[PDB]
Parts: structure tokens; C-alpha cells; sequence
């Protein structure tokens, strides 16, 4: 089947071959990454909400959730948030993001400490520390639902989703590295969530059963 492929930017391509298969000793750091990105696009779409209340449509709760998979062996972070277009998946995110993926670069290459990738805005590649490959299924009101997925080989995919069932919002999908295993146990969540992510403004819905 066909599916649509693009290059990374320049910057983009060179920070997440940087951040692949490399030794950090706080990993763990994804997690309140992606959880900041989901706090800030529920709080998106709660501003947006307070001019024009038909902007919740049919998805009027605002929530921030961790399913771990067992059996895939994936962690996923999904949020109801304000969601990404098309446009956002391909272009508009990078080009936002293209001066501090280049400023976090050159801190990168001076020793900088990786723990300081949300201050370069760019959080949601520590995914990479932890997964070999991330799919994101996101709805944005202004479009339909896509899925956008990558392995950090220089490309990604972006695939129309006529049928998912996110109604607005964000779902991330980390199929985490052989090594990277203990993100899928309960305690290591719960201690994870509670470290770094306790007084996040949602609750950070923990599927434990
Ligand atoms: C598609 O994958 C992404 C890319 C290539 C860059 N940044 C983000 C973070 N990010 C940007 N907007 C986001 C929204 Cl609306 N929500 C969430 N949860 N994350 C977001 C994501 C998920």
C-alpha cells in the first residue's frame, strides 16, 4: 500500500540520529516530556474553549493517559488535547521548532546535559531515548485524523486514519527498545509519574488494570 514518506529538515535529521542508540543516564525524562506536550495541548484547546465552547465538539473532557502494552510492548501517552493537522505532522512543527533544534545541537556537541531538550522545545524526540520507533495518531478540528510514524532513519510516513477512535487529541505510541522494558511495569510508572510529573495541572490517567 502506498503511503506518503517525507526527509526530515536538516536540523531535525541531525538531532534525532544524535539522540539514537546513546548512553544517558536519565532516560526516564521522556515521560514528563511527552506529558508536558499533552498538558500544553489540553490547555490549547481549554483557552480556545473559553471564546468558543463549540471548539470541545464532542470530546469535552480534557485528559492526559499512560497505557502501557504488555504484550506489544508498548507505552502509550495519549492526551484530548488541541491534536496536529496534517500540515503540523509535515512542516509547521519543524519550522517553529528549527531554531532551537539547532540551538540544542550545538549544546549538544559542547556536552550539554540531554535533560534540557523541552527548554529547546523539542521534547518529544526524547522519545527516542527510550523507543526505536514512535507512531503518532493525532485529530486536530481544522483536519482529518492522520498517523505519523518514524524510526529516526532520516524519513518519516504520514497516513490518513478515516477510522480511529480519537475524537480530538494526540496518541503516542512508543515501541520501546529490548532494553528499554521496565517503562511497561506499574511501580516504575507510578514512582516515574509521581518524580516528575506530580503536580501536572490534569490528572495523568495510569491504565493499571
Ligand atoms: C507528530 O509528532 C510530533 C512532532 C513531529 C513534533 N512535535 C510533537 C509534539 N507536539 C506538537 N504538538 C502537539 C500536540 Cl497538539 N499534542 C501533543 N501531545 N504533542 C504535540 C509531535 C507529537
Amino acid at each position: 500500500g502506498m503511503t506518503e514518506t517525507f526527509a526530515f529538515q536538516a536540523e531535525i535529521n541531525q538531532l534525532m540520529s544524535l539522540i539514537i542508540n546513546t548512553f544517558y543516564s536519565n532516560k526516564e525524562i521522556f515521560l514528563r516530556e511527552l506529558i508536558s506536550n499533552s498538558s500544553d495541548a489540553c490547555d490549547k484547546i481549554r483557552y480556545q474553549s473559553l471564546t468558543n465552547q463549540s471548539v470541545l465538539g464532542d470530546e469535552p473532557h480534557l485528559r492526559i493517559r499512560v497505557i502501557p502494552d504488555r504484550v506489544n510492548k508498548t507505552l502509550t501517552v495519549e492526551d484530548s488535547g488541541i491534536g496536529m493537522t496534517k500540515a503540523d505532522l509535515v512542516n509547521n512543527l519543524g519550522t517553529i521548532a528549527r531554531s532551537g533544534t539547532k540551538s540544542f545541537m550545538e549544546a549538544l556537541e559542547a556536552g550539554g546535559d540531554m535533560s534540557m531538550i523541552g527548554q529547546f522545545g523539542v521534547g518529544f524526540y526524547s522519545a527516542y531515548l527510550v523507543a526505536d520507533r514512535v507512531t503518532v495518531v493525532s485529530k486536530n478540528n481544522e483536519d482529518d485524523a492522520y498517523t505519523w510514524e518514524s524510526s529516526a532513519g532520516g524519513t518519516f510516513t504520514v497516513t490518513s486514519t478515516p477510522d480511529c477512535d480519537l475524537k480530538r487529541g494526540t496518541r503516542i505510541v512508543l515501541h520501546l527498545k529490548e532494553d528499554q522494558q521496565e517503562y511497561l511495569e506499574e511501580r516504575r510508572l507510578k514512582d516515574l509519574i509521581k518524580k516528575h510529573s506530580e503536580f501536572i495541572g490534569y490528572d495523568i490517567e495510569l491504565m493499571v488494570e
